[PDB]
């Protein structure tokens, strides 16, 4: 954007570097600060914020953390562990605050995350979605109002690809909602309704799963009443709402320089 | 209405006979003819069409054919097997038109309302929402153009009572965009999806099923492919989209006395 | 449903009174008191609850307080202001508490209602839906996060007979999501686009409203960004929802006999 | 895809160019002929189809007809109107069929395109969406059934930049709809409805617009009744829904040399 807290994205021709670079330039309070990118890239040395289409930015893509270890305060990175863990200890050394969205980590990467935090600022999730992450607050208010008297079911439509049903939100969902009530889903969830099935047992959650097209991700749970139902639905069109989440958690950061932080610390779901 | 066809309600405090009442009474050009009741009826010879609401209609519930048969020209029957057969043969008699929406008859049932048509014009269908009719032709449509290139996937949600899954009119969905393909429904249906699953096959028609609430019906078929999906969704609100099928069929039954009709010959959906 | 706090329903055959039955005796921990009715009624003296199907309840509708003072602990009223006041009067003599959710008081039968309160404990509000009042509280939650990013449209559908658009639930949303942002929906509101309209503008909130058949109630708040939209939507299939409202409170007034309270009370929607 | 027919696509680095690349890859029996771009391009001679990812082509973009004017059958052209009328007297020079989706000609550069379909097959369309159309189609056959009896809306959503309201597939939809009925639109349409409006007029179409985030298209067209609803609804989520109906009709061009055809025609939608 151009602003009081400037940025460094990690994989800069990444899916995820393409999209956080537009984010970057985007949101209020926050500057690109640097571009790095992997060593044998092409991108590399030359450009700017030109994959976020944007033209010339001024800032221009790298290979070296001390190149430019001063052109930035955070460091969002995308990743994958190997780069995360460099960068890490990187971090830790210069008192770079991160923003770690890269996932697949085994418990010893996880660890040494927790470790930095201990002299480092870190937002670390598997989810950077701000709209998934309100969203699964308020399943949570929902249920404990609605929740006893209602029927719930969860409904995620995705692409045809994807390749385990339910997704790893639709359950998280499952669980928030379970959780909310005291239960346990494992306790209460039905996945599949085929042939007879007799009538709907109380207090169960059902999943219905959608796999077409190029769904990129549609979440709904409905509580359901004789009379009314209310529906909680998210949309996700792009994978710019995680790049927004990050951006945004990039700039939560700021003045923080303790540990370790998600975003419902970010977001401060716990206090809405 | 009251207008040039007029009719009578068999079973007129059923569930079915308010909402005929409430239609025959609706919609132009068809008039209440009569409104009979089983004998032990508490709302014999006493009423008119309120039930329906609507105060006074000057035509009095009732329970002889011999009665009315002179004040009426169709027969709008959803009743139970037994009467309709009574019904039947009665009507067969005095050549008066039926409407036949009672369902359960076994074969011999049947075969006498296919007999009964040699001599009376009769509409007889299983399905009288005009909504999903229209939609199945729909559906049909769609398939021959982009049914080989799409994700096509079903979706309906019913009530928490419902107790068979998929429902009837989601395998009629399945089966008309199936048969639009030359294809073979039990050959490409998939009704679950639990777990890892792999990758979504080419060509399979995939369900997925609400259950909750007081849900009347709620059917949607996607044709998702990369880039757009197209959906048409029937929604039924209440008993009331049977009663206007019935009532447009008996205003259409009007001035023929060959045999056997459905929905399609009504709708004529088969120029369409 | 026969338990632990007693009811009478006022307006018995109104299209309130029907469903309330129903809710009353469904609802677990309330059981049916009373179920009073107009003198000229013809369902004086006779009945149960039998509009409410059901049968044979045991409980038969009436035309005097007196006559069955004794038969119920919390009086639920969907009647006319008129019958109100007679009713409210009456509780406030024999120390009944009340639910009212009989519309078009003016300030003087208002007043009268705050005054009860003094001595009586009322549940008094103009929505009992559940769901509806749930939403407005979760938009507000919503807002705090999103709302100063996000596009906010409000979509509406009613029936082809509703006559002011938007709808009240609308204007509410609206307001609550405005409120939450510090902002005035006066201001900021949008409730037509025709022709060449330009660019959004940001921070306004816009209303789509749709009027068709027979839709008793839809209503969706969109919060929108790039790359995500986030929807909390209302349903109402019927008169159901306001009924089961009522009763919930009827049982939630159980062991209150200070003033005057409303659905955020019955709810605690406000430590939600 | 590799195939009989072979295609080269104009303005190889557009929005329109890199996708129509991916879709030329994709589909079935055509084959990538050449990837043209403009002559100060940056992207010349070097690539492939590689912004369509999918890494190594083996066609190089490149900036003279003649060069390759051997390496394809059919022209596809989403450019800017200048250089599709040079492509197009270059076409019908070596009699090469083209598809046109460029937009923005006068009366004379139509004219133009009349006249070369005189000695060269071409499809030329205003939305190339095979979603779209089909459901333009069935939104016809649903008005002639349940045309009369139905309250029909119209509601689209696009993104925060959209400039004018309704949508142009909006109008398109509400004029296929109208025409159905022998109707005209400009004379039952209704764009606004705020304040105190009444009670729905008979036989009008009103239109809802919803303007947020990154919304790309959504379409639906509703046919309420007493009872049920019937809804059609088309979702683009990229342009790649254009891209893929080019590329279609560049397939449907094969064999053919006569003149001017469209969507219609492509998909038959006549026939239908
Ligand atoms: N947490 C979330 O909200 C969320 C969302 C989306 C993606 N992800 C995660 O984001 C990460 C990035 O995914 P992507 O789809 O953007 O991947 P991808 O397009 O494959 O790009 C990888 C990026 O990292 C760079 N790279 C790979 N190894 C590197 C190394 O050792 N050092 C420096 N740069 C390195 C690449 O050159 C490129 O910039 C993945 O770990 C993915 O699972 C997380
Ligand atoms: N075809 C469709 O579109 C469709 C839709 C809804 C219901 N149905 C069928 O409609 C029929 C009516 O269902 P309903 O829910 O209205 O049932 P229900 O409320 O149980 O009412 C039965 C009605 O038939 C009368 N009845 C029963 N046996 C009779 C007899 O022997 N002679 C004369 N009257 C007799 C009753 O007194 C009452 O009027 C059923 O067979 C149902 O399966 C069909
Ligand atoms: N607060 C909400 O959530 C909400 C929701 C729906 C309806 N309402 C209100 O509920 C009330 C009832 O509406 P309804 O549609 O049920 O009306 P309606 O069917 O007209 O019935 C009126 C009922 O009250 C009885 N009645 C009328 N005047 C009376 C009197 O002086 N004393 C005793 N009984 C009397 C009638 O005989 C019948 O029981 C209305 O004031 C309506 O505006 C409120
Ligand atoms: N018919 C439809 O279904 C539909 C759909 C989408 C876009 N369009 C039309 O597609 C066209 C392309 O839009 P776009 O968004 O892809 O545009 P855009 O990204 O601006 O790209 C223009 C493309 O044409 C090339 N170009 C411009 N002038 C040229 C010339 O004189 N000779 C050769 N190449 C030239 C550019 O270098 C680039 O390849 C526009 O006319 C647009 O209105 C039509």
């Amino acid at each position: 954007h151009d602003a009081n807290i400037r940025v460094a994205i990690a994989g800069a021709g990444g899916r995820m570097g393409r999209q956080l670079i537009q984010a970057a330039l985007a949101l209020e309070g926050v500057q690109l600060g640097a571009a790095l990118e992997r060593e044998g890239s092409s991108l590399l040395g030359s450009d700017a914020g030109e994959l976020a289409g944007a033209g010339k930015t001024g800032v221009t893509v790298q290979s070296s953390l001390d190149a430019v270890k001063d052109d930035f305060d955070v460091f969002i990175d995308f990743t994958r562990p190997e780069g995360t863990l460099n960068h890490l200890a990187f971090c830790r050394q210069h008192g770079k605050g991160m923003v770690i969205g890269t996932t697949g980590f085994d418990e010893a990467g996880k660890q040494a995350i927790r470790d930095a935090a201990a002299d480092i600022a870190i937002v670390f999730a598997a989810n950077f979605s701000v709209g998934v992450n309100v969203m699964l607050k308020l399943l949570e208010k929902a249920a404990k109002v609605m929740g006893d008297y209602t029927d719930i079911e969860i409904i995620e439509a995705h692409h045809r690809h994807k390749v385990d049903a339910p997704s790893g939100t639709a359950l998280a969902m499952g669980e928030a909602i379970a959780h909310a009530l005291d239960k346990d889903l494992k306790d209460c969830a039905v996945y599949s309704r085929e042939g007879h099935t007799g009538e709907r047992v109380p207090g169960t959650i059902g999943f219905a799963t959608v796999r077409a097209g190029d769904i990129v991700g549609e979440h709904t749970a409905m509580f359901a009443d004789i009379g009314e139902r209310l529906e909680i639905t998210h949309k996700a069109s792009s994978r710019m709402t995680f790049a927004n989440g990050a951006v945004r958690s990039a700039l939560w950061l700021s003045g923080k320089e303790s540990g370790l932080f998600d975003m419902r610390d970010v977001l401060d779901l716990n206090n809405l």
